[PDB]
């Protein structure tokens, strides 16, 4: 049952003509705002956002409380309060501390909603319930129905981030296994998930994965459909293994089968499968109500059974053998923390999220030193090498194209069947190397097209301080083939690659590309299509996660009004305010 | 809408006949629970309590999730989880912080439900979401359908209290005027109502009340119905005023009219009146969505107009000219902290609450000196005089008799109109003394019957500590008329009276009657009928208000299990645990 | 390298003869202490305790600085300062915050040790580093070298506990699996182990155990030995499974084989096995450096592979197919918190530890109702069924016997091989009930001999409060054969049983037997032989873990001096002391 947005039309309660004068414009402003969001935006799942409107305009507590009754029955997880006139501050505001809120005041003189806004905001900050401000840059006339650029931008950025918050609430992270090679992020912090995101964590031991394959706790016909799809579509790459370690044709397909079964069995665990009920396996059918998940893999799975690379790549992809669909969020090396970043990215943009190891920083001096060539253009100042250990969403090739014909990544509802297969055609599946993946496996190798805007994000936990976010907006570069193959042969050529250059501000961590990587707080990161830092920043305020690091333009910063009271400085305000309000849910 | 109780039947997840073998009993047990609550309990307003059972038994996150969706659209604000078997702990618990919750495990051996209870509870306190334990004293045979008596007490005590938490949530306290005569409780701490109770505060200047009377903003037909009704029933008391400050009948009619108007205009303010819409006054029709109020009175109102003595009495009573109805909660002198006690007591009992000033402690030495005869029986160790400034719930006369035919106060739905008139028959209406109340008034004078159990409660705000709760289970007593008459003349004989004897423990404040007076945290207190200390204590723990003074036996103290982990000592664990979890809402 | 005990003799600084008088006495008293300790105490593993003395006698900063670097060199985890004279306080105290320290002032008149003790403690508590205080009631003459009874208890109790804290520092807890059946204790909290105990947690997925048994990563020679032993010594009980679920003998051989192979494999993982390195399995030969360990089992392993009933039971015993050894600590269901109470139990007593489900409380009324008979003697007031879900240290049969020939448990170095076979011939190996344990297994069933004194303990984590300790001293009982069989039948007759009865104080949780269970913090607990509540209380205090529940007479309560400054109440002092000082390690 999807969350909804609740519009609260708010009004001057005084009569003898004043209320009746204002009613129509007020409710129409409400309607306007439903209209704007519902057409402009979608859930990440794909569905149409349903906005709920109060039965009458609110001018005080009786009317205000009817709305709450109407909203609770209707699962509203966000609200916007809209008005063109002055109304009675604290009597009319929304006091539920759990939901993100925003106040839109019509910037006018004849209709001075802007005035009420600043007062209703001051009530919010005084009662410890922060709210966002929507304030038009230019005074409009009282007979105008248009919505300016700025207002619409905020209205939408707000709603984009509010629907993310409410979508996580009440849902599960599924931890298939636990700690992978002492990686911090795989030490799943149930209190972080419960207190900040409002999630439950379900832990499942990887023998549960094994059990499902063996005891035939999957859809047997789907396996054949999957394999059929696998055969027609999968272009294989070079085996790189030592000769005595190679696998014959029959062994190679048993690996492949298992790999596919793992993908299937994980999905069955995350979201359930009615077919297993029919098949009689009634217990296993319900799933763990999980919108994100991790798979440990190394060391203990991959030292005997096939690595999860295929399964991870297919589940993070927008498409598979059953057609196009909304991508899953499955973290490799069970990196619950990178999964959070993915899950936010997913819910903010509706697109596939590229899991990525932050492998190498290529210094301009260093690249001249081994390729003989110069880093040129976007890579002038240095390059960074994003390359996961055998898995990534296939959407990352960027064979998807926009309307202007440039390479990009897109929502699942915007994706035609031809673009699905085009992305497969960019993908060669190289066997895993047996010293590390003794059970075998297949990598998904691709190269992300150059010149794509990307947002590198990461969430870390810092003892004594809590969770923090890191952001680095940038671009993928496309190096000369001569240079590329030699840095690729240099690293791990079996694996998917992305060349990333980050926007520099010449300040602090973004002074030079070196320090960007040097101030990263983990070996992993998530790549989200686009420049979305401004949207990420707003979500981190809503969760009261401060941002230790970002290159987003100061003008673009959008947070609850309460934050500005915590200081003029954009960074300093964030730590005090986050400390103040603390986690949302407990 | 009214709040509902969610019942969560929880079950072992495994099949092969295991879940099957239990579904029946586990479902039957939720139904038995909802039935009992629904039969033996009512809302404070007299409505039937609905209960919502989960669609399926719960064994994991997915079923648990669907219970939540069901519960959210159904306005449930209390849960009880029931099981007769072991289940999967943290997967199956209710996670919402803002709801009171309980767990009831079947004390069986074939059915080891208490073994899940113990694990679930440990889960709760590890995850900072405390919950109540319901464990039956005696092992029960698997086929037994009956609910033990000790289990019934706990279930009901929990429901009774939980409903009160959920009833206050989102309602208003209407403060009519500001501070009265420097009384701390008249400084309305808006944050306390928000954070602790989940209510809001509406402030109305008393000029508004004047305005309604001036501009005839009230159902005019009602007024002559009121006035008619009083003329038929109101006894009158001697004018203890001076000769020059006495009033001719014409003047007296003016105050009584006004005294009865205030009752109606305050009531109309608190909840609203559709008649006012019908007469064109659509703004005033609505009300402030208020379940409690307070009226300032002195000095600024009582120095010109008639005091609220009469209004307050009738409003807090369980009947008026329109017959027997659920009482209101209006605080004399705008004592919002006496308001809260009144509110809490009323929600726990359904009955009317007696506002009292805590006027005199009469020593046994002191009584013998002024009357020549000693206090005897229940008054053996001292008496405390409880007498409010002119007002009190007429039901406080205790003219009502119960099933065994002895003095009491019943929930309004067990009040026959015949009894209603007996409480009016024992009340004499006496004029206000002019020097204090210049605008005059009438004061409901009655004498409470002896031997009636009472609990006396107060809430107080201690800066740097928060809200605290005082409780004192005791008896009202009858004194010999000669004795009573002397002590009434010294104090105020136009004012209603109750002679209170607190039950002693011989320890702390309850070592003697003097100490009970001397520790009481304010000049005002509240009388709830019967011995309801246990219910208050439970309610207090649900709201995380520590209890600082009580004479309830140690076995009766019922609180979440987490409390026990903060220490064996019932006073020590309470402060520490209350310090830990803090106010419920923010 | 085990920790050592550092003994500090301290002396009056001043020379000119007086110092020189005391030097002989001062260190003769320190050598007595080192002799007393190493005579009456041994390490839990069996080794003799090594007491390092300071090279000189300490009288100022200079000598005390030498003594530390010597003490750092020798691995002392505990210090005991002794003296028979005045010395210079702030100059002579051990200042290392991590080591648990005690000070032993001699009670003489010519030799004023008492005075030094108070000034030293005062300096300690003023400098934030609590220490214990040893003081004899009765005064002794300076020529007397014998050490009195009461000083002996305080020295032994201190060193016994300080060694516990010392032995756990830097060691690891091995988590074989993740969360078991949503049990809080099996959500291993890494930061608890680290901060409070100075331990690490190593997480291994249960698939790694699979690999070791499938790829023969074990000693195959021992395996045959084990099977041989198993055939010779194992008695079997009857199969209580359904017929269609009964295993034939070919299957029962494999199930047994793997159960035993689990034992061996889990051991290897904990401490290393060098036979493996010879065998070319060098990486698996090191192990994880573990002094406790949890095994998850349900649900994921037990739904396809044989359970750990047998393995757990054999590892936690004081003997196996290689004869008598220091028992291991393996927690069933990966309940790490029960593991911690086992670890503590073990370190303090050197015995085996019994892991229990706190399954049923049998009120007198209940036992009369069902058996027709009444409980009697120690069982007079109630009885609590302690029964683990398949596995328990076989020592728990209490077939081992003491000097007088009374039932008991002994540390592994006082257990005759004849005794171990006694313990084993009390057992019968019942096959696992198929529907809970699909994979099979063998549940070690015995009946604990009555009259034995026992201590039940538990550790819980409370959000906002941190860890806490539960203690209940009592005895096991022996009921009439007829009564036992009625009670056992309906419960779980294939599983090991212990009838426990807690000493009642009349107060709080120990007012009666119902309360004991009712306030118990989890489904699980640990049985440690005898009445060692006094020991756990002392170890808790060194560990800064409040004691929320205990029935130890307060005469025996022994904690650091600083505690006394936090109040007279033996409970309030504790919570305040623990919140002040908090975890030893970060
Ligand atoms: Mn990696
Ligand atoms: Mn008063
Ligand atoms: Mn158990």
């Amino acid at each position: 049952s999807l969350p909804k947005i609740g519009i609260r039309p708010v009004i001057d309660g005084r009569r003898m003509g004043v209320r009746e004068s204002l009613e129509a414009q007020t409710m129409n402003m409400a309607k306007a705002t439903a209209a704007l969001i519902s057409e402009k935006l979608r859930h990440a799942c794909g569905a149409q956002i349903e906005c709920v409107i109060a039965d009458t305009c609110i001018a005080g507590m009786a009317e205000s409380a009817a709305c709450e009754e109407k909203f609770s029955r209707q699962n509203v997880g966000v609200t916007i309060t809209v008005t063109p006139c002055w109304c009675y501050g604290s009597e009319t505001i929304d006091m539920d501390p759990l939901r993100p809120k925003a106040i839109w005041g019509f910037n006018g003189t004849e209709r001075p909603g802007a005035v009420y806004l600043a007062a209703a905001l001051a009530a919010h900050s005084q009662k410890g319930i922060p709210a966002f401000s929507i304030y038009g840059h230019d005074v409009q006339d009282a007979d105008d129905t248009t919505i300016p650029a700025d207002v619409e931008e905020k209205l939408l950025r707000f709603a984009r981030a509010g629907l993310a918050v409410a979508s996580m609430k009440g849902k599960s992270y599924l931890s298939v296994g636990g700690v992978s090679m002492g990686i911090a992020g795989s030490i799943v912090d149930h209190n972080f998930f419960e207190s900040w995101l409002g999630m439950k964590v379900q832990a499942v031991d990887m023998t549960e994965l094994r059990r499902r394959i063996d005891q035939k706790i999957y859809d047997e016909v789907e396996l054949e459909m999957a394999l059929a799809w696998a055969d027609k579509n999968f272009r294989y790459g070079e085996d790189q293994n030592a000769q005595h370690y190679k696998r014959d044709e029959e062994q190679s397909r048993a690996v492949l089968k298992e790999s596919l079964l793992m993908a299937m069995c994980i999905r069955d665990m995350m979201q359930g499968n009615e077919k297993l009920a029919e098949k009689g396996l009634v217990e296993e059918s319900l799933g763990y109500n999980a919108i994100a998940a991790g798979f440990q893999g190394q060391r203990h799975w991959t030292d005997q059974y096939p690595n999860g690379d295929t399964a991870e790549a297919l589940l993070n992809s927008s498409f598979d053998w059953n057609g196009v669909r909304e991508p899953f969020v499955v973290a490799t090396e069970n990196d619950s923390l990178n999964g959070v970043a993915m899950l936010m990215g997913h819910q903010l943009t509706g697109t596939a999220q590229v899991f990525a190891d932050v492998r190498t920083y290529w210094s301009p001096d260093a690249v001249e030193r081994v390729t003989g060539q110069p880093l040129t253009g976007l890579a002038e100042h240095g390059i960074i090498h994003l390359i996961n250990s055998g898995s990534a969403a296939l959407d990352g090739s960027c064979q998807q194209r926009d309307e202007e014909g440039k390479p990009t990544m897109k929502p699942h509802w915007e994706i035609s069947q031809k673009e699905a297969d085009a992305c497969l055609a960019a993908t060669e599946w190289c066997p895993a190397i047996h010293e590390y993946f003794r059970g075998g496996g297949y990598s998904s190798r691709f190269l992300t097209e150059g010149g794509v805007p990307f947002t590198m994000t990461r969430v870390n936990l810092i003892k004594g301080l809590g969770p923090v976010l890191q952001i680095a907006e940038g671009w993928s570069v496309e190096l000369p083939k001569a240079m590329h193959d030699q840095l690729d042969a240099r690293t791990n050529s079996t694996w998917p690659t992305t060349w990333f250059a980050p926007r520099l501000t010449g300040k602090g961590p973004f002074a030079d590309v070196y320090s960007v990587m040097a101030n990263w707080g983990a070996n992993h990161g998530v790549l989200t299509i686009g420049h979305v830092g401004a949207d990420f920043i707003t979500l981190a305020a809503m969760l009261r996660i401060p941002v230790c690091m970002h290159n987003v333009e100061e003008g673009k910063i959008y947070r609850p009004s309460s934050w500005a009271a915590h200081g003029m400085d954009t960074e300093g305000q964030d730590y005090r305010a986050c400390q103040n309000y603390g986690p949302l849910y407990k």
